[PDB]
């Protein structure tokens, strides 16, 4: 059963209710497991930047506590371009259903941003429900066109394999990483809760534990 | 005179002109200097796929070559994708003038990649004319609002010092990466003609030069 997370960052939080409300309704739908282990919005909360979004999803996605990183942010580019710095990341960028949609056939990564609040107006939440439901439509990686399914998917493994090569692995990333920034990251109750109940990499969950 | 970079790839390269006449126009405006790095559809040219674009992009950006890399593909996701998995580069995407003018004050990265078939019809070159003019119209990284100029660019730098972290360093990559791979991605006329005239960084030419 694919495990989805949301992570919102603090200028979305406000949001989350509403983007997990929708995101709920897709993945019930497909009988996926939603785990929210952003900012909810709520006062007093652990806080989160759009940088720590990246590092959190790295340690969700490279340890296998979640399949798929649903994330974003005001434009969802901060987002995005933090994700991606990141070994085992990939993180695409949708601003309609069709985007979902193109996004879960063409390139197939493990995650997707969403603006929040560029363009997030009345009606946002019918938007959003559609988006997720094009998202997780069909399996992933089934290339658009279906004629273009072998150039699509061959280019998706070569990216694979180049950041390969131009990341640094996880458990280097973790000893080298500001120590504060990275507790900061991890302190959160519900992250602390799910993490360790999911995390699938031995190595890591020890590391983080203390 | 700020260095602007134009990389198309193979699904794309037929757009090259107009997406090159659209921003030139912009770029002249600026005074800054435009080279066409990638292809131009012209037959028999040297090939690119997405993720070679991000491996020129790195090396046309860390050496200084050029200051700014504008990129894309069908959707601009792949481009976006690969440009972000390498040091020193942090690739946008945009799709709406307002979305490249964000880019520019929140984030201010050195890449911006745009969807060059979906959503590209009639008046598609009125729409990248006004982005192009929207991406360059203020000083980047200014903040928007004006008034959270403070924590976009703290947010901003940290990114940038994560990817220190995240990223192997170029000479490495360079020294990993398959060579027929890189081999392709420097191949190019044009390439071997701007790159070596522009380049700032000693030991790549001195690496790429064979």
């Amino acid at each position: 059963a694919m495990k989805i997370a949301l992570i919102n960052e603090n200028s979305q939080a406000s949001k989350n209710h509403i983007i997990y409300d929708s995101l709920k309704e897709a993945t019930d739908k497909k009988g996926y497991q939603l785990f929210n282990y952003g900012m909810r919005g709520e006062e007093g909360e652990s806080q989160l930047t759009y940088v720590q979004n990246g590092l959190m999803a790295a340690i969700l996605l490279n340890t296998k506590a979640v399949d798929f990183v649903v994330t974003g942010c005001g434009t969802g580019v901060g987002a995005m371009l933090a994700l991606n710095s990141f070994p085992g990341v990939v993180c695409g960028l949708a601003v309609d259903p069709t985007d979902a949609y193109l996004y879960s056939q063409i390139n197939g990564g493990n995650a997707l941003s969403i603006p929040y609040a560029k363009g997030f107006g009345w009606g946002a939440e019918l938007t959003l429900k559609l988006m997720f439901e094009r998202l997780f439509a069909e399996e992933m990686g089934g290339g658009y066109p279906r004629e273009r399914v072998i150039p699509e998917q061959r280019n998706a493994r070569i990216l694979n394999e180049v950041k390969q090569i131009t990341h640094n692995d996880l458990m280097t990333i973790l000893k080298i990483i500001d120590q504060d920034f990275l507790k900061d990251t991890i302190s959160g109750k519900y992250f602390q809760e799910y993490f360790f109940e999911n995390c699938q990499d031995d190595e890591v969950a020890a590391y983080l534990k203390e």
